[PDB]
């Protein structure tokens, strides 16, 4: 029903909107790295997240380095699942093809014109798909003008060539927070959006008025990636800050992707260690983060 819905996305003004012209939130969850933690990602969680949670957004996140895809391509076919199960569910879903210690998206930038190829030409006609380039660009030697930019310049090319309007989000630097510089100097494809990525222990004020800097120059902004602990993903919940979050993308109508559904013993997971892999947790399953984040989305959907 969400895809029945609202159809194919575009950008208009900096909003996500649908095919009829009326913004548009997707709230939902990423997965954790695929190569570790694949078996939350089925048909069954996703339709038990779907209806229970609400989501109407799946996140993918096929690491690349990391046991990811750049040694074992075979995660790939973990990525096909999520997308041919979000579009039998008929929600949306992120391919996020997730650097993180690979901190340049320069460093395998063949292998990701060659990977979204083949994912634009298998689902470039679906409505559902949403391309995410490059996760987190980082360090000090990354930069939007010089690493990400031109990167995404031959990215887009490739998906364009057998998808021509489904959205692509594009990483920003120092870890997809500056979305400021990104803003300043915009790709010329109309369907893009800029990722903007936090966490509630470690990233306040400053960060939203960045955030409404970049808003102001026209950008869109997705939340691909946020937590509610500090950024390492582990070291606490911090709820209060979360929710001070949560107000500020409502208020924005900023979509998000929650970091992440995983029974793994760190405070952003969603679930705890034993959770059902296919879905119909207890709330005994669910962690504090859990808890929280599936109100959030409860609380918006329908
Ligand atoms: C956005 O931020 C989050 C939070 O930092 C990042 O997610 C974290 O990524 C860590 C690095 O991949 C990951 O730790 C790894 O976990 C693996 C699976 O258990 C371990 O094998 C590995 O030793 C360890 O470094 C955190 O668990 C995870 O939250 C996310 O990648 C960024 F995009
Ligand atoms: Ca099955
Ligand atoms: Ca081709
Ligand atoms: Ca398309
Ligand atoms: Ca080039
Ligand atoms: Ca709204």
């Amino acid at each position: 029903s969400v895809v029945e819905e609202h159809g194919q996305l575009s950008i208009s003004n900096g909003e996500l909107v649908n095919e009829r012209g009326e913004q548009v939130q997707l709230k939902g969850m990423s997965s954790h790295g695929l190569q570790w933690y694949g078996q939350f990602v089925n048909y069954e969680s996703m339709k038990w997240l779907r209806d229970d949670w609400g989501i109407n957004v799946f996140r993918a996140a096929m690491y690349t380095s990391s046991g990811g895809y750049i040694d074992d391509p075979s995660v790939k076919e973990k990525v096909k699942e999520a997308v041919e199960a979000a579009i039998d569910l008929d929600i949306y879903v992120i391919i996020d093809w997730h650097i993180l210690s690979d901190n340049d998206p320069n460093i395998y930038k063949e292998e990701a014109k060659d990977f979204f190829d083949e994912m634009s030409e298998l689902y470039g006609d679906y409505p559902n798909v949403i391309y995410e380039i490059a996760n987190e660009p980082n360090g000090s030697d990354v930069t939007w003008g010089n690493q990400i930019k031109p990167y995404a310049e031959e990215v887009i090319p490739i998906i364009r060539n057998n998808d021509p309007n489904n959205i692509i989000i594009v990483g920003t630097g120092t870890w997809s927070q500056d979305v400021h510089h990104a803003a300043d100097n915009q790709l010329a494809d109309p369907n893009v959006m800029y990722a903007f990525h936090f966490y509630a222990g470690t990233h306040g004020q400053n960060l939203r008025d960045q955030v409404d800097y970049a808003l102001d120059q026209g950008a869109a902004i997705f939340v691909s990636e946020w937590g509610t602990s500090a950024a390492t993903g582990d070291g606490g919940v911090f709820l209060d800050e979360a929710q001070v979050w949560i107000d500020f993308m409502d208020e924005r109508n900023l979509s998000w992707a929650n970091w992440s559904l995983t029974h793994k013993d760190e405070s952003s997971a969603a679930l705890m260690p034993g959770a059902n892999p296919t879905g119909g947790w207890t709330e005994a399953e669910l962690s504090p983060s859990g808890t929280f984040v599936r109100e959030k989305i409860r609380e918006s959907a329908s």
